[PDB]
């Protein structure tokens, strides 16, 4: 009795019928998204609580998963599941969650079911269980028309086999009626008229209103605090309620500023709920002052404290990454998840109005029992077949395992990899070109295990540097042509330390543009990130970034050699 509950998340890309799907149920029931939906079917009360976008939002997606005993992915029949819910998906498997997957928009022409079927099969190379792969139900769906079933050319009047299946494979929620009231915080909300919301699971024990309770962050400090209002979900709305029990997904009023995994209990029976989730950071990579001849020239913002200052106000938007404190008072160590994490990171403290210097992202290394491992991550490749042998043979140069391939039957292929995270380093810019831009990669962490003997290789060429500092005159660059290609044509400004070019030798070169052209290389932040040696570093100002050796003189560099 009272476990007629059924949490659920639910999951889907954007246009592919989420926001449509849960509406039917809604009105096809006896009770932009709500954050929670309540549905009520015969006796049955399911929650349908929403995910947000792709973008790491905090870790909500934890947060979510932490109130949810089952995940519900929406698939468009057509274009099949797309990469963007890869972490979304990642992470209801790393709950041990078993997901229901309904294929929607059935009813469009060219609707390829049984190939999305395949797809989304394949897609939990999400090194999950057998037991999640296995005996993952199929709902077809069209809620433009509200028609769900089991077969899609067989198909029910209406959305019933949707909430059969969501009954029939949801497990009810893991909790505790009769114990003590114990319920984590795992969103809030904020209306200006009741104060400070807080929601979560119900774990254990009820909740009415002006109930005395104690609240315990994670650390382990208490306070006390009288409950105001306790508000349960209905519809797309919250109603007050005098009770709510273990199992119930709901909101809380009259606490003070709520924390998220804060632990609400009963006030003599204090029991913190386990903090949650961290992703451990993968790729580290030095954040740096400016230390360029153009400090203040292009950024507003440009000191030691004013990046430490901002590296610890996007601490908070982001559990993913750290930031640390080097010995070199001006330069700080702070890593994230992939390289395309902390990249953004720059580009819009770009546009914030910075200027820094960055070096070359490297993976973090960890020792487990006297063995040093390195992360490995999941890729998947889709080329043309033109390519195919040519990315094939590149990817094997940097560690790469291949693990399956899939030709397309229309002249495309699908190839899949397991790859250290330090052979994929800077190889989207190597891809894209490679494959003349009608290739896609993408990628998803998996595992650390013992490191792959040897080094990746170097960059081969060597770098024109310049000697010194004012505008670059069209002579001589003409000349430089003789000997590589160059970043720049007449009269763009430049100092000593910095590189103007790439070598067509091996070795650096110090060289003088001071003293009509071939087109320049403009390199986009991400693309010059990859060119980046260890020796050397990227300058990033608000409208352009500059390439630059770590000592900007001929002597300093030769002294370290
Ligand atoms: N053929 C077919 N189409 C479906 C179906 N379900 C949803 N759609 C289409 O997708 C659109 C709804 O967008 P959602 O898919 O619900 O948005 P969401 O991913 O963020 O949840 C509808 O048009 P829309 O509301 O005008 O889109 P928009 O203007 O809100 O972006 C409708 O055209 C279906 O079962 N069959
Ligand atoms: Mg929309």
């Amino acid at each position: 009795m009272i476990e007629k509950l059924r949490n659920i998340a639910i999951i889907a890309h954007v246009d592919h019928g989420k926001t449509t799907l849960v509406d039917k149920l809604l009105q096809q029931s006896g009770t932009i998204l709500a954050k929670n939906t309540a549905i009520k079917w015969n006796d049955y009360r399911i929650n349908i609580v929403d995910t947000p976008g792709h973008a790491d939002f905090g870790g909500e997606v934890e947060r979510v998963m932490s109130m949810v005993d089952s995940v519900l992915l929406v698939v468009d029949a057509f274009d099949g599941p797309m990469p963007q819910t890869r972490f979304v998906t990642k992470k209801a498997f790393a709950y041990g969650l078993k997901p229901i997957v309904v294929i929607n928009k059935v009813d469009r022409p060219g609707a390829r079911p049984d190939w999305v079927v395949d797809q989304v099969f394949d897609l939990f190379v999400n090194l999950d269980a057998t037991d999640e792969q296995l005996d993952f139900p199929i709902v077809y769906a069209s809620a433009l028309n509200g028609i769900a079933g089991l077969d899609h050319e067989d198909m029910a009047e209406d959305m019933t086999p949707l909430y059969q299946a969501i009954v029939d494979h949801v497990p009810a929620p893991d909790v505790d009626l009769d114990g003590p009231f114990q319920m984590q915080i795992s969103q809030l909300d904020y209306n200006s008229y009741v104060g400070v919301i807080g929601i979560g699971r119900i774990k254990r024990g009820k909740v009415k209103p002006n109930q005395q309770v104690t609240i315990i962050d994670s650390e382990g400090k208490t306070r006390n605090a009288k409950v105001g209002k306790v508000l349960g979900h209905l519809g797309l709305e919250r109603i007050e309620t005098d009770l709510a029990e273990a199992g119930d997904i709901v909101a809380i009023t009259g606490l003070g500023e709520l924390n998220i995994s804060d632990t609400v209990c009963d006030t003599q029976n204090v029991e913190a709920l386990p903090a949650l989730s961290v992703d451990e950071p993968t790729v580290s990579m030095f954040f740096c002052v400016n230390t360029s001849p153009f400090c203040g020239k292009e950024g507003k913002f440009v000191t030691s404290r004013q990046i430490l200052d901002r590296l610890n106000k996007e601490l908070v938007h982001n559990v993913a990454l750290r930031v640390e404190e080097t010995e070199d008072a001006d330069a700080f160590r702070v890593s994230g998840r992939g390289e395309l994490h902390l990249s953004v990171l720059i580009e819009n403290m770009r546009r914030e109005g910075f200027e820094l210097a960055v070096s070359r992202p490297k993976v973090i290394f960890r020792e487990i029992d006297g063995r040093k491992q390195e992360p490995y991550e999941n890729v998947t490749l889709d080329v043309e077949e033109q390519h195919q042998g040519s990315v094939m043979q590149a990817l094997g140069e940097r560690k790469g395992d291949l693990k399956n391939m899939n030709p397309d039957g229309k002249g495309r292929v699908r190839l899949d990899y397991v790859i250290p995270s330090r052979g994929l380093i800077g190889f989207r810019s190597e891809f894209m070109t490679m494959t003349s831009g009608t290739g896609l990669l993408y990628s998803t962490f998996s595992h650390y295990d013992d490191v792959r003997p040897g080094e990746v290789g170097q960059r081969q060429n060597g770098v024109l540097i310049s000697n010194g500092q004012g505008k670059a005159v069209a002579f001589a660059l003409f000349g430089l042509q003789d000997r590589g290609k160059l970043f720049l044509g007449h009269g763009a400004e430049v100092y000593e330390g910095q590189i103007i070019g790439i070598h067509s030798r091996s070795n650096d070169l110090t060289v003088n543009c001071l003293t009509v052209l071939v087109p320049p290389i403009r390199m986009t932040l991400e693309q010059a990130l990859e060119f980046i040696d260890d020796d050397e570093l990227v300058e990033v100002t608000p409208t352009s970034i500059r390439i630059r050796k770590r000592h900007l003189t001929e002597n300093d560099r030769r002294r370290a050699n």
